[PDB]
This record gives structure tokens, C-alpha cells and sequence, in this order.
């Protein structure tokens, strides 16, 4: 319990002292780390960003004079909207209407609206265009041309096209002070555009003057290639953008606005859809005891101040999430140097490529790397039978059932046979499945007989019992002796079960021999020929032999 | 220095030719794989986002008449405030009230606001609701009922409820256009709602004209289930939502806005909280040297354009962030098919799981693999001891202080003695603790004599020594001089310094046969009767045996 | 194909048993757990995010007496302007100027405004400060001083301070009723600021009353320090935030607002950046045939409700990128543990640091865990040689080009020499450069005779080959007939070819007894008296010895 808990699993590694592999590894953490922390940098990941709250209080300045005649001037309570926020309209042309009454009266002629007669017109129509009723009747607008009469603030000039030019051109010569306050609510900070020891006599410049919050509107449509005289005759939407990338930190704090300009309305608005920008706003005051209005359409632009941006901060989580992130990232060495030793120790390469190319020669070291790296296993299943031939220089791997069929004939995996622990070594009729003569028919019940049926060669020959190295290692009586006693060293010497543990020492002993790895040998099947030999040297009493069994 | 940067460090491992591991392994991945790209793609992980700023251009559209007799039209100048950005207002209802003037006079009974005498009223009391100041007295506000007496603009009506049904009810016929410029300035791009080829007779529906950008306001009621005609009564607050969802890369190009209606005002408003929406506006213009004023309680329903969304565009940093991110969930099948090797390896399971169900029997492979897999290691100690008793198939392991018992009764962990290298072995009167009889008593210090008193046996027996395999590996002579000049070649066999040796490979002899591992022969301990027979045969001069020494 | 993906790979791992790393790996996994946990449950980073869209309808309480000597009342028709949405406007000071006529007219003298003589003054300059045209002239404004002759509206009161103290300061007794009504689109939630059973008679208070929408403007004002009295005079910017920190799951469901207050504007405006918020408004009517017009300068407080907030819901996706960036933060453990062992495996602790601290010495295990743990190999490469000495007790590695120079003379990296498989030993005139005499010169060609000029010992003295061992292990030819008989037990022993494969057996017999690591004796290289013993017992007839031949 406690001794299970109080344990720690470390890999086993190899350590390769390889010029190249080395370096390519430094060259890969290098790099990773190099895009890593650009990443981390350029994009400041290890701060939370936050959006900011704004306020903006807009001040007009300037006056126009305008001739019709009645010379008249217009102030910031003429041409300007009580509008002192994100938005303010300026008036840069205006169509004037004097003494309205709710009554009868013939539309004006526009876009060709003229009625050629009563059939052409209709009664009871809402009519938005004239902002007015039609009452079916057809009255001359004019001595020439005549139009459908509407019920209606008369007279009306709906349709009336804008002057050109416009009258209050002197507009583009108007300023703006833009006062903006920002605030990043989550970071707890707070900036206003206009510093303590700022200019004030000044104008906004894009390179000489860039911090100074009054606009010159002619300048703010000259800076984006827009003509002021022309969108004052119809008007439009301009908008001042405000961004603010503002950083937080008090070893980099940087919190500054940056001013930009950008037309808001479509230049080519389809004429049906109201181009450029307007309103119709009237005066009401009776008189003579009728209701009477004063109407005028002024055009003008419209700016709209967008203020935008984030505020970064440092956060320690942020941080922790992004290293966390590309932590994994650090493995592409691994990955790629183990792909190399993997892919340049298979038999293809020196079978085909390295004789194409010879650069490719001095990397054939792979297969060293890769045999000191890994291991390859087999699940022990109970068909898995291994066997070897004296005539054959490798060992063959059964890995199917055998339907009855002969385990001489069935064929299998061609795995090599392990070099053997050298550090050791350096001390001092016949069945027609048969190719040896020395084989026997096996004694175990039929559907299992062809697990036995097996011989030591696949060719004619010489039996392996006729070596002198079967009776030293296999048949050495005194050697089997003290293998077992090696393991049980007061082992009683009595009895039947001596011959049985004999045979059992044979058989592995026979097995470790042809069979290097006990990984192998545990699942290696004896040829007939050795196993009755062995059988014969150690008889059995009164039994059967039982034969292979599954070690697990 | 530079040949310990120039190296790799590679695992190594046991690759498992198994149907079963292989299978779960890919299945596994591919799970993992599929989740990974599917939360990538939906969720376009890949992209920057960017809330977008927007600016709104509206127009609204209708006349309406109404009687009361005086007949009289509503146009866009009457019914519609200078509004034209992201709110507009639409007049549905109005009271009137003509020739104000700032004097005394009998406040308006509403909700029961009658006086009965001068003690139900106060003087000096500002009251907000009727908008004047009282002055304490209670004149009759009509011939029946009486009312506070309010300074305030006179003739009031405060608290008079809106006509029913609503005068303007015709504004649901009106329409309004809508142009919505909006900008992502991260990504530098820009669009509006109204592209060229727009069909423009149209008006918007959620089916057949999703994209058409006039909207009918009794349409726009009717989509939410709203009735135009009682919200038109009291007034309210509707909110127009424009909805972009925008994918900026150029193979998915997609920017349009999705349009959606909610009303904004709570229709269940307590009495006393000001349902609805109105506003009171006034035309002030002096008549006979006094002071007047005309006053319009207006109610309608306010239109909020509430645009809003985000732009993605493909971001290599996001897409590297969320890889990495991901990268960690790729040893899922490790992780699962180590627990099911570590699981199914421990001993309970053949114990306990196996007889009960026969389907979990073919699992019990994971022990092979386990153990081809870990290698246990214990922490080298000063306690730590290793003991092995020829009556007894295993080991002990002492890991704890001998407080003057002897080691022969102190307990210890049983572990299994590891199997030899098989592929070598192919080739050609008596102490109370004492169970052997040929142990002798310790001649080290007291406190460490328990240390050496120890029996090769726990039951009375024949002695270890007494098998002719301790002669053959640890009393040989001439083995062991072959096995000290396998080391050395020219070793000078000469002085006492050569039993010496001659003892410590007799002792490393014994510990190597009965504790196979070298790292537990290292702390194996010799019984007594082992020790002193060695030391019979090797005998030293003039000094005392220095006994088991700690190998760090 | 299919066996090749049907494969599972693990790593080898050794187990240790070890209180100390243990209780290190669990304590570091449980501080990696807890910071994670943490910061996933601190942060919310299971959630989606997603910012509000917010409406806002404000209504204006309460109205006040002004005297001149004429008695006036200020309701909501004349303080406020019909803005109900983020801002309201609250009159709180005034300034009044009627009968103004577009005629000729002396400028108000303001901040020393007065005009000496028509040279002081300007003929045709358009004048913002004093919105009107100067003609060039200087007409006395009153008997003392003379100011600027300007053709505008007259009379002209511009640059007039405010009234002091202001007139309109009971509007610190009004109140505000803020409606909100905020959206997430995303998450599909809506709610609003007011809910059912709320009470209706309270006043905001930040402790009392968290939650009152209604706001008295005063206590606005001394909530944050601000005295309304000094800002009433010139008017200001005040902002109302609403933040909206919303959890949207069920479990956790949380949305309320939080209200806060900010002065929007800067206290410490310059003199000539307009402090203060004030605007001027005008009722145009004509009388006499001559336009008029009436200019009232109003200031006040402009109230600007900011309303910002984020709702957060459960996403799964969210969760599993979290779990993604945290999964490789439980390597800490590992990398801790696996450096404290590599650091105290070095040799350089024993040396210098264990003498100095004596509480360091039971630490000198992490040898014993290095050494179980890692398997140093070095790259086969043609220059590698080992050579081992007979006089000396490590190994050699030559891993540099021979320019002519004997091997004997070539320095290299002192190796040691692995530990022996002890489990299996426990079974039963000479040249110049020659330092034993037995050495012979070499018949290889000239370029390459200094890879076999080596000799087996450093020193004079006796040579290897003397010994027994040489005899009973390289030149014995039984021993080597049964090691060749091993792998091949049906060799055919005849021809010249049974003298070249002694010969190999011989220098591999002497190469694994020197150099016990196979990995070392693959390159080891025998000295001359060796080779040369080795070739008088097996000489080759009618050719040229090979010699050492890289094994890749
Ligand atoms: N690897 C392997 N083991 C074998 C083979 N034949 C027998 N054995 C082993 O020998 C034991 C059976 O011995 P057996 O001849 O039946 O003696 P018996 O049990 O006394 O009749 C089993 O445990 C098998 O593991 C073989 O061909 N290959
Ligand atoms: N593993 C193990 N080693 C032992 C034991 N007894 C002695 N040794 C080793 O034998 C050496 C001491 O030999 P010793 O009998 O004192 O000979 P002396 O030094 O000449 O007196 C030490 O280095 C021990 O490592 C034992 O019971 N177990
Ligand atoms: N490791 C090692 N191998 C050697 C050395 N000398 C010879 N060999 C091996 O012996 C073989 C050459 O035997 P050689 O004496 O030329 O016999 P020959 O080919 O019949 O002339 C080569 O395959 C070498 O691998 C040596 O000094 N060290
Ligand atoms: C995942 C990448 C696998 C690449 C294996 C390529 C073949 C390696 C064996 C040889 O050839
Ligand atoms: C990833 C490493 C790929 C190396 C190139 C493949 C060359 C194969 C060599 C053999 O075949
Ligand atoms: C990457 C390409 C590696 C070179 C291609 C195989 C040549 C050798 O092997
Ligand atoms: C990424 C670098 C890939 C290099 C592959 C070949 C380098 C190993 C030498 C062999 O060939
Ligand atoms: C973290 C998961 C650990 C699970 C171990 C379960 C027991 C395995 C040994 C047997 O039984
Ligand atoms: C995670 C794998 C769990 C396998 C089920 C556990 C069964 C235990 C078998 C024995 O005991
Ligand atoms: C997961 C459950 C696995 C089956 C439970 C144990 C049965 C066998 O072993
Ligand atoms: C997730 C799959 C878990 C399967 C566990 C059993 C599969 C191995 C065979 C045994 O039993
Ligand atoms: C990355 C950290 C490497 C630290 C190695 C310090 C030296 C270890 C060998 C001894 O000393
Ligand atoms: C990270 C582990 C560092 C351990 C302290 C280093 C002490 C070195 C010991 C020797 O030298
Ligand atoms: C961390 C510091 C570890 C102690 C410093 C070396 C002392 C021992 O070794
Ligand atoms: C982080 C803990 C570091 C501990 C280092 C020393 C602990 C191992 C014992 C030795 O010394
Ligand atoms: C449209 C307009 O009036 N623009 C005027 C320009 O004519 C004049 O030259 C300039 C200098 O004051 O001021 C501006
Ligand atoms: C640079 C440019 O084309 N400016 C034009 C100008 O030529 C034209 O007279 C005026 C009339 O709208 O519009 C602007
Ligand atoms: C409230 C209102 O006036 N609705 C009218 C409806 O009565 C009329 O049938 C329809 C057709 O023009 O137009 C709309
Ligand atoms: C579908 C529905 O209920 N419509 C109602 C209508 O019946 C009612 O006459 C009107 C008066 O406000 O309000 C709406
Ligand atoms: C606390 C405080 O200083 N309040 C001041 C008050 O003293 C002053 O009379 C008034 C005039 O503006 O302004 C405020
Ligand atoms: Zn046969
Ligand atoms: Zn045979
Ligand atoms: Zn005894
Ligand atoms: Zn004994
Ligand atoms: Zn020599
Ligand atoms: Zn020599």
C-alpha cells in the first residue's frame, strides 16, 4: 500500500554520442524557442486584453457669411445640432420654404412627376415621395407643365434639387476640438486625449502634429482624397476613428490615441436610395388663427467619432496557458531524430538506395541506434510455436493453427536467430515428413499428433543427435545433474521425478541451444528425432508423455 | 565540454506485435484526431476575431391624417425627431396643450390626486409629478372635485392617460431604410449592407427577401408576435439587431448581416415606473409681454439599431497556439494501454478476477509484458539486506535497523529469486539461531555481531555446505584463481593479499548463486556456516575479518 | 503491412523505490493539480465569453423655482433635452440674450478684449471667439473702453462668465430613473436591470440600496467627491457605469448589475480648451419683417451611462483547450526527479561537494539509479579503435585518423571496463614501439601498418600471451571447435576455411575477454604479439591476413 505510493518510474534511455544527431537536436530547440518567444512578444500573449470605455465631447468653431438680397452669418447656433458626443452634423447647403399651411395644393414637378391628366394621377394615395394625399385631380404646377394636386404642407418644393454650389462652402474651414476619455475599467486605468503641457494653438497634422485633437474638416477630407466641395453640395458621413493600443505595463507603458479618417456613406448611392446626407426640420408658429410652418432641408456631413482599442495588462495566467501551450512543441526533436534512426534502419535502404547514392552510406549506423533502442516482442498465444533446421541458417515462426496438416510442412515467419551471450561463450521406416532417418511417429492423440510430427532438417542429411555437442549439452547426464542442482541444491536424488526434471532440463537445454533467446525457446517445439532421443535416455514410468504445454 | 552537448537521448522501448494494442492504438488516435480537427474547423480556432464599428444611417418613410374639426398631415418633419443614427423615434399618439403660462392653478386629478381640504395638502412641497410647486391651498379643480393648487405652467394636465386607440396608428404602415457601414480595422476591411444590383422596390422579410434593408414597422411588429396597435396606445422601445458573422479569408469569403427584432422595453412595466415611452416637448414664444408656452406630450415607439459581430481572418499564431494545445491529447493511447499492461499484470487478477469470468483469461499476457516493460529497483541503503534459506524457494529483503536480534528471527519482504542466465548455464555446540549445526558464533563488536548471525536454514536440516555444488563454485581453488586472472592476467600470486581476494570471490561466488541479480548480491548476506567454511579455506594473518561492507 | 501497423510500442522504465522521490513526484503532481484547478475555476476558463448589447431609457425627476423681478419653474420640458438613451443633459446655470438682429455691433469685452484704436483691430477676419466678421472699426462698447466692431448677431454677450453661484442648483435635488436591458446574442440571454418585486419608493445608496435604479444626482456627485455646487456653475461630464459580470450556467446563474460613477470631464481644463459643458440654443422668430432671434447660453452637467459587462457560459471546448495547455505541466515531476539523478550521478560531487557537506553523502545513490537508468553508446565510425592494456586497468578509445603514427603512441578517452557477466564466470630485435617483446612487425601496406603497430602493455615487462589464460582461452583449439560447433553443430571441418574461422574465433576469444562490452570489442584492436601467436597456432596458406575490418 504504502510501498506503492512511495515509488518513482524513470525511463531508460540511451545516450548516443553522435556529432550530428547533437546538433540537429540544438539546431530544433533553438529554433522552437527562437519562434516561441517571438510569438510570445510580437503578440504580448502574456498580457490580458481588455476593451475600453469611451466619452467624447466634440466643440464646433468657425462662422460662415451668406449672401441672399439679405446678407445673413451663421454660428455654432445656426449651423450645428445641440449634438456634442460621439456624433455632430455641420451645414453646408440648406433649401429654404416660408409659410406653410395644411391645404390643397399642386406637387412639384421632379424626376419628371408630371400629370398629363386625371387618369395619370390617383386618388387617395399616400404618397411619400411628396409627403402628401393625392386626391385624384390634375391642377397646373405651372403655366406649362402640370402635376398632381395633394392635400399637404403648401407649397411644397419636394424634389427641389440642392445648390450648387453649396452655399456654405466656408465649412471645410471650420474646426473641431475632439475632447476623448477612455477607460479600461478591468485594468482600473483611465487616460483623456489631451495631456497637461499640450499645444493648444495647434492643428492636426498626420506627421508634424499628430497628437493635437483639432481638426480642420477641409484637412480631414484632403488627408483621404475626398472633395469637400462637392459632398457639401449633397453632404455625407465622414468618421473620425480613434484607436487606442494601449499598453499597461509600467516598464513599457504606452497609452496614446491615433487619428484616422474614413468616408461613412456610399460615394455611388443609387439616386432612389437618398444619397448623401440630409434633413427637412421645421419652426411651427400660427398665424392670422392658422397653423403655419417654416421648413428648411439642410444638407450637411455628418461625423461620426468612433473610439476603439484594447489595453493590455500583464496576467500570470495568460502567461501559464501560453507556455503550457507550446510546451509540447519542444518534442520535434525527438520526433524528428527518432523518425531518422527509424526510417534509415530498415533493409530497404542499403538493399536500394545506398547503392543509387553513396552520400547516403555513413548512415547506415541507424540500424546500431535502432537495435539498442528497441525491443521487439510477440504475444504469446497458444499457436505460437517456434522451430529451426539444422540445414537452415534461420528460425521459422508458426504462427497459425495446424488443421491436421504436418508441422514440417506449414510454413511461417522467417525471424533471425539472437547472437548468443559471446562473454560466456569464451570461457572453456522413417515418417515421410522426415529428412533424418532418426525421427519417430508421435504417440499423442491425433488432432494433436501434428504438433509432434516435426524433423531437425528440411533436406536429406546428417541427423543433429549424430553431433558430439548433442551428448555434452543435451545428453550429458552430468551436466543436467548440476543444472538442477544449480537451482535446488539439496535436491533429493530418488525416484521417478528425477528423470521427468531430466527430461524437462533436456528439452530446455536443447531449446536454449538452437533457440538463443528464452523468449524463443519457451515457445520452441523439438524435432521428433531430438525429443525421442531425449525420451529414451530418460524414460518415464507407468505414463504418457504429455508433451509441449502453454507457459502461460 | 563540447562532447556532452553533442549527444541524444533516445527512449528505449519494447515494440508488442499485437492485433488487439495495435487496433486500440489507431483507433484511439483517430478519436482523438477527428475531435481535434472537428473543434478546430467549427469553431474556426484558426482565425483571429475582431469586433467590428459601425455606423447607422436612417430614413424613415410616411405621411399620416388625422382629424381633430381640423383635418391635419404628419410628415417626417412632424413625427420624426433629427435622429437619423442608431435610434430613431416614430410619433404613435400625442395630447396637447395650448397657452401656458407660468401661475397658479389647480392641479390635474389623476390616480385619485382630489383634495378634500387644505389639511390633505402641503405647502412648500416640490412635487415631480405634477411638475409644480404647492402652495398649501385646495381650490376646485372642476365643479365637483377638488384639487392641491400648483405654481407651475397653467392650464396643466399632468396625469391625463394617452388616447385609445392611439391617433397615429397609421405609423405601422411607415417604413424605414436602413444603411449600416461597418469596419474591422484589425483586418483592414470594410462593407456595408447595401451592395450594388440590390433590388430596392422591395421590403425586407425574414424568408423571401432576407437582405432587403427596409423595413415595414407593423412587419416588424408582427415577426415577434408584438401588437402595433395597443404598443401604439403607450408607447415602447424595439430594437432592430444587425447581426454580422464574417469571414474574411478568401476561400470562405462571407460578410453579410442576419436582421432580428426584440422588443427592448418590458411590457409588464409597474404603473408607478413609467410604462411605455414618451416625452414631453414645448414651443416657447411670448405673446401680450407674457410669457407662453405650447406643450406636446408625444408617445411613440423608439427604434434601437443595435449592430453587432465579428470578422475572423486566418491567424498563424492562433492556428500554432491551439496545435500545441492540442498536441498533449495524442498520448491518450499510452496512457490507456499502459493501465491496461500495469492492471491486468498484478497477481489479484489471476487470484481473484480469472475464475470468476473465463473471458479475461487471454489477458493474462500483460504479465509478459510487464515484465519485459519495468525493471524494479530498490533505494541502496545502509539497512538494506538481502537473505536466502535452502529450506526456503524465495528471498528475504531486510530493510530495517537490527536492534540486537539476531537477522536469523528478523523478518523481511519476500521477493523472488530472478531466473540465471540459462543460455550460459547450457554449457559443460551449534548457536540457538543456528538450524545447520556447522555455524559458529560471530567474532565481531556486540553491537554489530547480529549482523553475522545467521543460518542458511529456518528448519533443522542437512547444511548447504554439505552439497558437493559449494565445493565445485565456492571452496574450488582453481576456479576461483581462474576467475581473479580473468581480471587481472598477470596477477602476482604472492602474500596474504591473495587469500584475501580469494575470500571476497568465494563470498561474491556464493552471493552470485544463490542471489542470482548483482544488484542483490551486492547486499546478500553469507549464513555463518558459508562464512566460516570460506574462511577455513582462506585464512588470514595477524588481523581480524572486516565482515559485509555497504558498497557506497 | 498489417503486422507493421499492428504494432504497440512502450517505453522501458525502471521502478524505484524510493521514499524521497516519491513523496517529491506526489507533492510536485499535487502543487501542479492545485494551480491548475485554481486558475481553471479562479479565471472561469471552462466558459465562453461573450460581450452585452445594451439599451438604456432615462427619465428626468424634478423640477425648480428661479427668481428674475420675475418667478419662473424649471420642469423636464425646460432642463432637459429629449435624449432618453445613454446621455441626458441637466440645466444646471443659463445665460440669456433676446432681440438679437444680423447688424453691426460692438464685441463684448472679454479677457481683455478691448480695442485701443483701428490699427489694434482687423478688417475682414472671420472670428470664432466672438462669432461675428470684424469690420476694421473700433466703436466704444460702453463710455470707458472700446472693443471690435463685428457684423453678427447683436447685442453679443459672448466671453460673459457664468452666474456665480449657478441658478439651477436644486438640480442636485432631481432624480434619475435608468432602465437597462442588456443581451447576449450569443448565449440566447436576456434580462434587465429592473425586476418583478422590486421596491419602487428607494434611492440608489452603494451599501443600503445596491440596487435601486433610482439615482438622486447629488449623491452621485458625493459618492466619488465631487461638489455639485462648484460644477453646477460651468457645467460638466459625468459618467454612470453599469457593469454586468453575468454567469449564465445553471448551477452558478448570477446577473445583476453594479453600479459606479466617474467624472468624465477634466477638472483641470485650460482656460482656453472650453472647461466645463454649457451649449447655446436659439428660438428663431421672425418680428417687424427683420429676423430675430433669442440665445439662451446654457450650462449643466451632461450624464453619460456606460454600460459594459461580459456573460459567460460552459463550453467544452473551452475546457478541453484548457486541459490541452495545462496537460504538460505533470512533467514537472519527472524533469525535477530526473535532474536531481543526472546531477548527482556526476563525479564531481564526490570529489568536491560531498567532502565539504557531509549531508549530501546519502545522496551518492543516484549513481546506482543513472547507472540502471542510462545506456552511454558512441557512434561507429571507421576511425573508432579500443585498445586495452595488460599494465593498465581502463580501456582506450582511439576515435581520430592515424597519420603514420603507431597506434601505440596515439592518445585517447579513458573508458572503463564494464563489469563482467559474473553470473556465468561463476560456473567451474622487437620493435620500437613493442614494450614486450613478443611484438612483430606488421605486413599490412605502409599507409595503414600503424593500425597494427600496438603492443599490450605500456610499460616494459612481461607480455600477455605468457599467462595460461592466453592458452586456456585463445589458443586453445578445443575450446574454440566447441564455440564454433555451438552455432554451426553440423560444420564441416576441413579445408583452409576451418584455420580462418580459428583465427576469427581466436581474436574475438581475446576481444570479449579484454574488452567485455560487445559494443567495445567489435572495435578493439589486438596488439601485435597477440595477432601474431594467434596466427602462428592457425596460419593461413597462400595469402595475405586481412586484418581489421569495419563491422558496417
Ligand atoms: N519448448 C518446448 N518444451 C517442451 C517440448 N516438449 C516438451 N516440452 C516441455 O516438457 C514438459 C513435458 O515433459 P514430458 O515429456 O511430457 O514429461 P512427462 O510430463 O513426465 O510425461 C512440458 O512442461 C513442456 O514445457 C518442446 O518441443 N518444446
Ligand atoms: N555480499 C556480501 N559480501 C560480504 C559478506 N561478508 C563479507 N563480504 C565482503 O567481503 C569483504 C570483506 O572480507 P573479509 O572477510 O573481511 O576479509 P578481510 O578484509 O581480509 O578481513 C567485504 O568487501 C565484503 O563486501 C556477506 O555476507 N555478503
Ligand atoms: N576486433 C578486432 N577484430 C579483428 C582484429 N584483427 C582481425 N580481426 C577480425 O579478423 C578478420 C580478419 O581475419 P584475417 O586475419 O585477415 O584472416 P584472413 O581473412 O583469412 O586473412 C576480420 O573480419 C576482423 O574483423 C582486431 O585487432 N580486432
Ligand atoms: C509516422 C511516420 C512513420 C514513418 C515510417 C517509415 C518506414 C520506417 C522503416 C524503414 O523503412
Ligand atoms: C524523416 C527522415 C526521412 C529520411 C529519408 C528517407 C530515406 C530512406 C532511406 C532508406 O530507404
Ligand atoms: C530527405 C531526403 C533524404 C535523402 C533521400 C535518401 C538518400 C539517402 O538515403
Ligand atoms: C532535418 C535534418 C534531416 C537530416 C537527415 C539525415 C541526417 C542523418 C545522417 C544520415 O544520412
Ligand atoms: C493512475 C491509475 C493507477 C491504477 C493502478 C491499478 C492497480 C495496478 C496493479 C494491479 O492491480
Ligand atoms: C484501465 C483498465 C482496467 C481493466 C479492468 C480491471 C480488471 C482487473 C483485472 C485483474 O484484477
Ligand atoms: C472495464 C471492465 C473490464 C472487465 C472487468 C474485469 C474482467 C476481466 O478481467
Ligand atoms: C479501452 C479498451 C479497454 C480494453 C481492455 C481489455 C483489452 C485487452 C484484452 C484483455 O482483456
Ligand atoms: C538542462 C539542465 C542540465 C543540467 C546538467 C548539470 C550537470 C549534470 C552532470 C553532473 O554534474
Ligand atoms: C537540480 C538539482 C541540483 C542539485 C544541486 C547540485 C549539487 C551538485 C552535487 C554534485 O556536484
Ligand atoms: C539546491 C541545493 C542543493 C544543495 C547543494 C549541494 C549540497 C549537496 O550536494
Ligand atoms: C525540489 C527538491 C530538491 C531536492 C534535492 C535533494 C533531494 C534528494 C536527496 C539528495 O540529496
Ligand atoms: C471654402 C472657403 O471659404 N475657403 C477659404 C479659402 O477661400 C480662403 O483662401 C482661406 C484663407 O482664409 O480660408 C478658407
Ligand atoms: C480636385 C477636384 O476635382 N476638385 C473639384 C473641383 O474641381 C470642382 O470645381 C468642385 C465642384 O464640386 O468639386 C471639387
Ligand atoms: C393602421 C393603418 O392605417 N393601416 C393601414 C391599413 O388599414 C390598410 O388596409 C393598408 C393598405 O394600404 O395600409 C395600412
Ligand atoms: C391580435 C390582437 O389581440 N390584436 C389586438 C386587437 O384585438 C385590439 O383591438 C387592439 C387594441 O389595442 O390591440 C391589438
Ligand atoms: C465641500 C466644499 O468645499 N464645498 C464647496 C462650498 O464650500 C462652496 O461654497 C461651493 C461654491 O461653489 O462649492 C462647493
Ligand atoms: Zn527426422
Ligand atoms: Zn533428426
Ligand atoms: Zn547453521
Ligand atoms: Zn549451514
Ligand atoms: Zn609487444
Ligand atoms: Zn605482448
Amino acid at each position: 500500500s504504502w510501498n506503492d505510493v512511495f515509488q518513482y518510474e524513470t525511463n531508460k534511455v540511451t545516450r548516443i554520442q553522435s556529432v550530428n544527431y547533437g546538433t540537429i537536436k540544438w539546431i530544433l530547440h533553438m529554433t522552437v524557442f527562437s519562434y516561441v518567444s517571438f510569438a510570445l512578444m510580437s503578440d504580448k500573449l502574456y498580457q490580458r486584453k481588455e476593451p475600453l470605455i469611451s466619452s467624447v465631447h466634440t466643440k464646433v468653431k468657425g462662422v460662415a457669411e451668406v449672401t441672399e438680397l439679405v446678407h445673413g452669418i451663421f454660428d455654432t447656433a445656426d449651423y450645428t445640432l445641440p449634438l456634442q458626443g460621439n456624433s455632430f452634423f455641420v451645414m453646408t447647403n440648406y433649401l429654404k420654404s416660408e409659410g406653410q399651411e395644411q391645404k390643397l395644393c399642386p406637387e412639384y414637378p421632379s424626376r419628371g412627376k408630371q400629370c398629363h391628366s386625371d387618369q395619370g394621377c390617383i386618388k387617395g394615395w399616400m404618397d411619400p415621395q411628396s409627403k402628401g394625399i393625392q386626391t385624384g385631380r390634375c391642377i397646373p404646377y405651372d403655366q406649362k407643365r402640370k402635376t398632381c394636386e395633394i392635400f399637404a404642407w403648401c407649397p411644397a418644393e419636394e424634389g427641389k434639387e440642392a445648390p450648387r454650389p453649396a452655399l456654405l462652402r466656408s465649412a471645410e474651414n471650420f474646426t473641431v476640438l475632439i475632447k476623448n476619455n477612455i477607460d479600461f475599467p478591468g485594468h482600473n486605468y483611465t487616460t483623456r486625449n489631451i495631456l497637461p503641457g499640450m499645444n493648444i494653438s495647434c492643428t492636426f497634422h498626420k506627421t508634424w502634429n499628430p497628437q493635437c485633437p483639432i481638426f480642420r474638416l477641409g484637412d480631414i477630407f484632403q488627408e483621404i482624397g475626398e472633395n469637400f466641395t462637392e459632398v457639401a453640395v449633397q453632404g455625407g458621413i465622414m468618421g473620425i476613428e480613434i484607436y487606442w493600443d494601449c499598453n499597461l505595463d509600467s516598464w513599457s507603458h504606452r497609452c496614446q490615441p491615433k487619428y484616422s479618417f474614413r468616408r461613412l456613406d456610399d460615394k455611388y448611392t443609387n439616386e432612389s436610395l437618398f444619397p448623401g446626407y440630409n434633413f427637412r426640420y421645421a419652426k411651427y408658429y400660427k398665424e392670422n388663427g392658422m397653423e403655419k410652418r417654416t421648413l428648411i432641408k439642410a444638407f450637411g456631413v455628418r461625423f461620426d467619432i468612433l473610439v476603439f482599442g484594447t489595453g493590455g495588462k500583464f496576467d500570470i495566467i495568460q502567461l501559464v496557458v501560453y507556455i503550457g501551450s507550446t510546451l509540447s512543441y519542444f518534442g520535434l526533436a525527438t520526433v524528428c531524430i527518432d523518425l531518422i534512426i527509424n526510417t534509415y534502419a530498415s533493409t530497404c535502404c542499403r538493399s536500394r538506395v545506398y547503392p543509387s547514392c553513396k552520400c547516403c552510406e555513413p548512415c547506415a549506423v541507424n540500424e546500431y541506434y535502432y537495435r539498442k533502442k528497441c525491443e521487439p516482442i510477440v504475444e504469446p498465444k497458444p499457436t505460437l510455436k517456434y522451430v529451426s533446421f539444422v540445414d537452415e541458417p534461420h528460425i521459422w515462426m508458426v504462427d497459425q493453427q495446424l488443421l491436421g496438416k504436418s508441422l514440417q510442412d506449414v510454413k511461417g515467419q522467417e525471424v533471425p536467430r539472437p547472437q548468443t551471450d559471446f562473454l560466456e561463450l569464451s570461457r572453456l521406416d522413417s515418417p515421410d515428413w522426415c529428412q533424418c532417418g532418426n525421427c519417430l511417429p508421435s504417440q499423442l492423440p491425433e488432432n494433436r499428433r501434428a504438433l509432434e510430427e516435426l524433423c531437425c532438417r528440411r533436406k536429406p542429411g546428417q541427423c543433429i543427435t549424430t553431433s558430439e555437442l548433442f551428448s555434452k549439452i543435451v545428453l550429458s547426464r552430468e551436466a543436467l545433474q548440476l543444472l538442477l542442482l544449480y537451482q535446488e541444491p539439496l535436491l533429493a536424488l530418488e525416484g521417478e521425478a528425477i528423470n521427468s526434471k531430466l527430461r524437462h532440463c533436456a528439452y530446455r537445454s536443447y531449446a536454449t541451444w538452437r533457440f538463443v533467446s528464452q523468449d524463443m525457446a519457451d515457445f520452441a517445439i523439438l524435432p521428433s528425432c531430438c525429443r525421442w532421443k531425449i525420451r529414451k535416455e530418460f524414460p518415464k514410468t507407468q505414463g504418457q508423455y504429455s508433451g509441449f504445454k502453454y507457459p502461460y
